[PDB]
């Protein structure tokens, strides 16, 4: 897959883990 | 070893493992 | 912005959150 595609996928994922975080801690 | 591409690789590895450990912290 | 800054910002975020998880497990 493309770097453009991969980069986007990781920016959102980090964003998702951050929200799972926020709801706990 | 340090192109945007090689570093992307590392950052997705870290993200992958981090996402699992996370299932142990919360849903 | 650029692909470089975007990768930097994401490394930045991943790093901050790893230290937060490292405290727990």
């Amino acid at each position: 897959n493309t770097i453009g595609a991969r980069l986007n996928r990781v920016e959102d994922k980090v964003t998702q883990m951050d929200q799972r975080m926020a709801l706990i801690t």
